């Protein structure tokens, strides 16, 4: 059932946000500690960012979860809507309100083989200026866990 | 392993709600999507609602999972109860006040084939008057998928 | 069947755990509670009636740990509450309160080798010292609580 997963401990620095008002994905960040990745899965070439790789995958149906503790808007009185984006299609939209999310869970299908395919946290502030943020900065504590099971 | 799926994208005036105490099922919206699906699922008999039904369905245990970007209380200061109901028992109670729901799962198991089984997303207001709501009117946006897994 | 085994326990009065531990902890036993009912290799956890799920053998591999509850949140206004899933060595699944609730946990937990008296447990934490951390299944008929685990 497990196809790959990718684990990122925490560590200082390790903090991912943007403003971007369009839906978009974030982008490497040096201080994080390099994922621990199994199975078919690998690090996104884009770097130490929240999503995970897979270079081949068969087709078939596979449910993407994301466990991250945790994202926010940094603001108050800021939303944020998040996304899992394989490069085509999203599923498992959530939005943030002077809260935070702690799991997203997306269903994906497939009727070809796929090469070079990378899911991706994405996310859109509905307040230009204001940033949504993913952090893992706190060691011992803050972890990301993502993992894709064949269903 | 994946029995079934149901999809249902967004669409202006797709929403659906109802201000019963006690809890409920939603009903047609005939401004929704016809849904597609996948495997032994289909449509709800009672048509364009938030729910799955199979038809046929074996014996064992099963996860289901509603992804659905979002419900909420209608009003400010008024509390939402819902829940995943097959017709016999409830999995999964969720709440919302002044908040959304994005995801709902639910564990369920037969100890004999099932037919004509449906799940519904189901909902219960604690203010008289006041609704609870699932909405998926935004295009390319929202959007409600159904999947039953079989453990 | 990936589903190893789960453990249900229906909503009683009285039934609800609480504790304003500042480190991460488990809740112990509430005489008031239902006993759990279990299927698969699960039993009940030795403390007794709390939030958990035991495993007395477990095969090496990649498990996904399911926690619906019905529902777990800060006592007091203003407080804020970490929750985790936790197996004794590792955690996973962390999430968070703050005058909100939470219905959900998922973890994601991997056994190189045969595990034996493997106990899962809702572990919790407040940010304000004094202030508790509760998961409550009070209400009898609505409240109720499912944990599972399923081999990936």
């Amino acid at each position: 059932t497990l196809m790959g997963s990718l684990t990122m401990l925490g560590k200082a620095g390790c903090q991912w946000e943007h403003a971007n008002t369009s839906f978009a994905s974030f982008s490497n960040v040096v201080a994080c500690n390099t994922a621990t990745v199994t199975g078919l899965a690998s690090a996104p070439t884009e770097g130490k960012i929240p999503g995970i790789r897979f270079a081949n995958l068969p087709a078939g149906d596979y449910e993407l979860t994301v466990l991250i503790f945790s994202m926010y808007p940094v603001d108050a009185g800021v939303y944020c809507r998040y996304r899992l984006w394989d490069g085509t299609n999203f599923s498992g939209m959530a939005g943030a309100y002077e809260s935070e999310i702690y799991q997203m869970t997306g269903l994906f299908s497939y009727a070809t083989d796929q090469t070079n395919l990378t899911f991706y946290v994405q996310a859109q502030t509905l307040t230009a200026t204001k940033n949504c943020r993913a952090d893992i900065t706190v060691p011992g504590q803050d972890k990301m866990q993502i993992y894709l099971k064949k269903l």
